[PDB]
């Protein structure tokens, strides 16, 4: 036997890593000294990737009925959304998925006085000039491996303009109102890298940041005395498109075991 | 056999990033009006790193904090009691040497309750009071001056054990401008843990960093009730007045940390 | 004295071992060859033959993968690749009036021709993250000197002749990804055969017996 001693600067790398969102907001009503050395030095290098990306998400929604006649209700608010699909790179194809999120959510509710049979609506949820839009985006990239260790990103993403349908509430007797309209520019403010730590184990998640400024289709609500609100509703908010578009190039910067050419067994090389 | 080894090398460091406090879950409320190619390039040249692991002995110091707002017309009706982030800064002594902290809490998967005592223009109406009960997160951010904190950034596993604390609850008194007013009491609620979490921004300017001590409740003795109303014994946490008129509660614990650091 | 020389076909193929020890998923101890066996039959000279063959190895360099000590890292303590300081050696019998007469021999020679064996992908398999693969590897056998030896692969014991080979590298490098590691060259033992029941090699060979 013949044995290949190793170098003196030893290999060590990055700690397994399975991607995922970060972490989500969540609600929920109810009705009645010393050091060691580990491994011994090892060898770096810095890089700076540039790719393209194109993004897709889907708002979604959830309305509860509040106990009674069934004139009255309960919440309709904004709910966690996932995606999955696959686009080409300028070099080939790749499989995504996104989760969007919300926060600095806006409440506004309606209390046309109190009858057994009246319209009701407590908690609706709206978006605003003091809200946010989180984008959470795991990916099969070949760049995403080397995105553990990041010291800086960025992105150049340009504007999208969000629109809201109508909905129709079920009444027992009477006209039905409905809730239509509204719509938010989404621009770009920022980036959020999140790490886990679990059992000498990394789950981890990369989420977009945007900013929301209003537009001119008003959202409103019928048979009521509410005065022409600005914002997005939650009902429709989608408004019967499969999903919404952005895209853009995102430069990453981040440390990477060099793959250095120096140390493998002398001699290594086709014969002569 | 044998292999190769190479020559000098370059000298690479931690950009420079600031500590704050982390993204916080938040909602207002309203009033109502009456009643291109694809390329690479490399930037530096191969510098030389390791992993050390260090060990430090911690005390985190928190507290809470509430809101309390009421509408306009006659009084009686109390639309919004919650919670909300607060912050603390205290000095603890460690193996000699002492070090500077600072804490922010914040609170995720509330519950929230209603109690309608009637629908006439004088009478209890309270909207949204919240409470914490097994299906609740209390998350801490905690800063420091000390060297471990200065390399913390380039984690490779962090960890950490540390001790429970049971906190109980306060009374707050709705004081009406008349007759006999009512009052809440009561919370019992139990500290545990669960991972530590890291969470880095970017954007033009400096970066920022914060990390997140995840907790898990389980409920426990004594229950709350409310007085005057028939909602009774629930069992949790409210957040009218939730620091028993204590200004802090303690943690105490030992966390390790490894991270890659130049040579 | 009498004299026979006839023609001749070999077939082979490698095998390899593999054990995994820690009980996490994510450590494996080593990874290696060992001997294997082959039967077959073939027409050369108007006359079915039927066979039996071994292939075997010696000189085998050691190479080693240590990451972190940490629970959670890629360790492969030893896995071995065949580089030029190796050799191979292989054994024939078949059925045929020939190696009935073989023992008692005076003079043995052959002048076979050359092949190509090359490597195949091996798909690691962590609990968690990405997959690391080891693919690739290239070496070509060229022929060498006979010398008598025993198969006793089956229960009977047989008599039978041992080509042995002497190697070359070529250019298909073999890399271990999601390592530091790459362009390496040699043959590893992973997955020698990549996907083939049998190399093949021809010629003939001259004995005279007594």
């Amino acid at each position: 036997n013949v044995t290949i001693n190793p170098g003196p600067f030893a290999q060590t790398g990055y700690a397994p890593v399975n991607w995922g969102p970060g972490e989500i907001n969540d609600s929920t009503t109810v009705e009645p000294n010393e050091d060691i050395v580990i491994s011994k030095t090892s060898l770096w290098k810095e890089m700076q990737y540039n790719r393209d990306i194109t993004i897709r998400f889907k708002f979604a929604n959830t309305i509860i009925k509040s106990g009674g006649l069934g004139y009255k209700w309960s919440e309709i608010s904004f709910k966690p959304a996932n995606y999955q699909y696959t686009y080409t790179r300028d070099g080939e194809e790749v499989t995504a998925h996104t989760t969007c999120s919300v926060n600095g959510v806006n409440d506004f509710s309606f209390n046309g006085g109190s009858l057994p049979t009246d319209f009701v609506v407590s908690k609706f949820e709206v978006i605003k000039e003091n809200s946010y839009v989180y984008i959470d985006y795991w990916d099969d990239s070949q760049a995403f491996r080397n995105v553990v260790y990041v010291r800086s990103l960025a992105a150049n993403l340009n504007s999208v303009m969000c629109t809201g349908g109508s909905y129709n509430f079920s009444l027992p007797v009477g006209q039905w109102p409905v809730l239509t309209g509204g719509a938010v520019s989404l621009h770009s403010a920022g980036v959020t890298l999140s790490t886990q730590f679990t059992d000498f184990v990394s789950l981890n998640s990369l989420r977009f940041r945007f900013r929301l400024a209003v537009e001119e289709p008003h959202f409103k609500l019928t048979r009521t005395r509410l005065s022409r609100l600005y914002g997005l509703p939650a009902a429709n908010p989608n408004n019967g498109k499969e999903y919404y578009e952005i895209a853009g190039r995102f430069s990453l910067i981040s440390l990477v075991p060099s793959n250095h050419d120096y140390q493998t067994p002398i001699a290594n090389s086709v014969t002569v």
